[PDB]
């Protein structure tokens, strides 16, 4: 106290990739705890910890080890309702997994396929063997990752305009927990804090309406979503042919 | 004044309600525990059953505060009336609901529509019909004449089931989208379904769907709020040899 452990999943660069582990941390500086980071990658998970799992994030307040972001979060505001919350309601957590199940769809499936080998190669070094052949075999390929990310120029542009409905939300609110942020955001935030961490060239467009809350999102608690080896997520340059990557529209 | 609010409805020749945006604002005022003085009636007249308030409805009148829209309607309730039962359990659920809702119109409502707007157009009452006929021709193009749309619909309702999945996915998690006890939540998703069933002269739904656990006790709900003797069975759907699986059986 006032610290929690969190078993991080780090590239080579200390940079968090996975997005379970960024609404993780997002939900303890939410929560105002500090972070005792336990710098790690893909491989040797079981090892880091007391060979009590095999994936993470994990925490372990004081010495009661917590497995699961979901079940972390859920935890986080069992034992600590006097701090903010993380959840409004039983309703809100089922909403929430079907925003984020779309935010999987519709950005993580396609941006995963476009960023897949520099997600490879940023990783550590010990990890580019595991995350090579594991990825490219069970996720899938079936070929390697080189032949995936190739023409991801063609694929990338066709992104945008998929994530309207998310932005039509946006719109109206300044967070998606209202005034102030919560899980919610944290949930929806650690897509695109994910993709940050691995996109080598950026999804979005300069002027993408996301950049508001996406900027918000990422500076909240002292810049936790800038760590130095956070790629840009604004910047994609498109093409005549490409579709408008957002409704450019005002405003009754 | 008792325990009656006022609710101006929009109803079909049968007397059952038919826009989704009066039932989620009839189960949202059961759920708050009120009784509900219906104002029956349809598209047509609007205007003059309201004190030329609105020209659209639903339309609550408590005591004498007109409150129009669902939306504002169902904050209107949850603001007045703290005491009862609340619809929603903050800002987190509105903005994620508005979401839900958006995907639930963009991926049920939209394909429904053009399958049942020609039943839609019969079911309405004799002094609508025109009216529905001239104004969703002209609106929501759809287009052609409502035959025209509504043909082959056959070929259409199969394809619909299946991308309602990512909807199942969550109910096979939860008994309501509110947790152990429904809210607006649940009553706005419901609604795109009610309104479904007030005009599907032809099932969207095979019998086994994993949704109508959800949507029966959903229209089940504050004694058969959804059971009027006007509404069609949103279940029955029989798939072809090329039809494709309605939804994942894992
Ligand atoms: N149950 C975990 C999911 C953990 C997880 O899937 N982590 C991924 C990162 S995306 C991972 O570590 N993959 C490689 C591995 O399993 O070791 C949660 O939702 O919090
Ligand atoms: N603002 C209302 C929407 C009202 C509305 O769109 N009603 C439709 C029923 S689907 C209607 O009556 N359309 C024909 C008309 O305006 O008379 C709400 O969101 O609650």
């Amino acid at each position: 106290n006032n610290t929690i452990t969190l078993y991080d999943l780090q590239l080579e660069s200390g940079c968090t990739i996975s997005p379970y582990v960024w609404r993780t941390k997002y939900a303890l500086k939410h929560k105002g705890f500090d972070i005792d980071i336990v710098p790690g990658g893909f491989t040797g998970i079981l090892e880091r910890t007391g060979g009590r799992s095999e994936r993470v994030p994990v925490i372990v307040d004081d010495g009661e080890w917590v497995l699961d972001s979901w079940v972390i979060a859920e935890y986080l505001d069992e034992k600590y309702p006097d701090r903010p919350m993380l959840f409004e309601g039983p309703t809100q957590k089922n909403l929430m997994k079907f925003l984020d199940n779309w935010l999987w769809s519709t950005a993580v499936g396609p941006w995963f396929r476009c960023y897949i080998l520099d997600y490879h190669d940023l990783s550590l070094p010990q990890d580019r063997d595991y995350v090579r052949w594991s990825r490219e075999q069970w996720f899938l390929g079936g070929q390697r990752l080189e032949d995936v990310q190739a023409g991801r120029e063609d694929r990338l542009p066709l992104v945008p305009p998929t994530l309207e409905p998310f932005r039509r939300i946006l719109a109206e609110t300044k967070w998606l927990g209202g005034d102030q942020p919560n899980f919610a955001d944290y949930s929806a935030l650690a897509v695109f804090l994910w993709t940050a961490s691995v996109a080598r060239t950026p999804p979005l467009t300069e002027d993408d309406p996301l950049r508001d809350w996406l900027d918000r999102g990422f500076d909240l608690f002292d810049g936790l979503g800038r760590h130095p080896g956070m790629n840009p997520l604004f910047g994609l340059k498109l093409r005549e042919g490409d579709p408008e990557p957002f409704v450019r529209q005002t405003g009754p």
